[PDB]
């Protein structure tokens, strides 16, 4: 996260740190509590990723260096790719990891709502994007779980941002026009999370952009809404 700041224990329950195992054991995207077994995810962070054998998914995590040797994790079952996906940048960028077993819910770990099925006219205006990746392009995985406040941006003005790509109703834009507060690499597949009427819904997935936290350059997230008939049939 560029321009963020630090969050405190409990403050997003739904973040999950995703690891790879293997050649080392790091930090490769964020994710989302969605359900009991189910964490919402980005496709394109398993590029290369031979099998789920090597995916360890730790919820209830501030810090990455609380993370040691007996620190409890949860394996992962399975990877659904949606089966359109193709790269980031052409859509579709949206994954589901079925765990092992179940998360119990705590103060520090629980599901964050869907967008709810009759709010397409609700304007979202409390939206932050949160993660442990770069605060810029030449950077490292940060320590304690980042939150930056973003405005969404209409699809219109984001598309005029981005024309050599196509921008559809599968994605959304958020950015400052000045730029200063974005997601960036490490940040994939986390949240981008708006609170209406006090509850959280799960708005968007980090996804993509043009560098991080440049101006007139939004980032560019997955549209949950346009994906709820696709994740209920994987989670039926
Ligand atoms: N501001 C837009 C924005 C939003 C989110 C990520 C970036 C960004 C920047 C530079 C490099 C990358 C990258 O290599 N990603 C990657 C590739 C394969 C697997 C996992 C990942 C991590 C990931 O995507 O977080 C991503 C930019
Ligand atoms: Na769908």
């Amino acid at each position: 996260i560029v321009g963020g700041t630090a969050s405190v224990r409990g403050e997003w329950p739904w973040q999950v740190t995703l690891h790879t195992t293997s050649p080392t054991q790091r930090h490769l995207c964020g994710g989302s509590i969605i359900g009991n077994q189910w964490i919402l995810t980005a496709a394109h962070c398993f590029y290369g990723v031979e099998s789920p054998k090597i995916l360890r998914v730790y919820s209830g995590i501030l810090n990455q260096s609380e993370i040691k040797e007996d620190t409890s994790f949860f394996g992962v079952q399975e990877i659904i790719i949606h089966d359109q996906y193709k790269m980031a940048e052409s859509g579709y960028d949206i994954a589901l990891l079925k765990l092992e077993t179940t998360v119990n819910y705590t103060d520090s770990q629980r599901p964050i709502s869907l967008p709810s099925k009759g709010d397409r006219n609700v304007i979202y205006t409390d939206c932050w994007v949160t993660g442990w990746g770069y605060r810029k392009l030449r950077d490292k995985i940060q320590n304690t779980l980042q939150k930056a406040k973003i405005p969404l941006v209409t699809n219109e003005e984001c598309q005029k941002r981005y024309r050599g790509h196509k921008i559809t109703h599968k994605m959304i834009c958020a950015g400052y026009r000045e730029g200063g507060k974005d997601a960036c690499k490490g940040d994939a597949g986390g949240p981008l999370s708006c609170k209406h009427n006090e509850v959280w819904h799960l708005v968007g997935i980090t996804s993509w952009g043009e560098g991080c936290a440049q101006r007139e350059r939004p980032g560019v997230y997955t549209n949950v809404v346009e994906y709820v008939d696709w994740i209920l049939e994987k989670t039926q």
